């Protein structure tokens, strides 16, 4: 299809050294997953960063989903549009590990993934979430079964996580 230049990690898990943005500029994915907080706060790391492309569309319709619905719970998830980057946008809470969030709600956030055939998507509670990226990728693996392609901003973490891979 039109992901290209992917490394095959497993039957569905594929990964790149790229920025998500501009992956899914070029790909225009029918599912990209945001790294979101349970407020839909889109500040920094990959929120904040896809929030700006979509000059703040995300935000204003995120706003408006929190007022209605009130906050997501660590390990949830809500699919929203994905504005001029994607059909939709699913926004993913993976725990936080600098606010003493339980790292096993990591598995509860990659099983959302499991309801969308194909994912472009970073790795989650990597970053500033504070959660190491080999463990995350582990879980990724063993708990998504569909197709899904992991963008990886950092060329030092994206040797690391295939060259240890096991």
């Amino acid at each position: 299809n039109s992901f290209s230049g992917y490394l095959k990690l497993t039957d569905n898990v594929y990964i790149k050294n790229a920025d998500i943005v501009e992956e899914a500029k070029k790909v225009k994915p029918t599912v990209v997953v945001n790294a979101a907080n349970v407020y839909l706060k889109h500040g920094g790391g990959v929120a904040g960063a896809l929030n700006k492309a979509t000059n703040n569309a995300m935000q204003v319709e995120s706003d408006d989903y929190i007022a209605t619905n009130g906050p997501l719970k660590v390990g949830g998830s809500c699919v929203l549009s994905g504005h001029n980057l994607a059909k939709h946008c699913l926004h993913v809470v993976g725990p936080n590990v600098n606010k003493g969030e339980d790292i096993q709600l990591l598995k509860s956030a990659y099983e959302n993934f499991n309801q969308h055939e194909v994912l472009l998507a970073p790795l989650l509670s990597a970053g500033i979430f504070g959660a190491d990226p080999i463990h995350s990728l582990r879980v990724c693996v063993d708990t998504v079964r569909t197709n899904v392609y992991l963008a990886v901003f950092d060329k030092n973490l994206y040797d690391k996580l295939v060259s240890s891979f096991l």
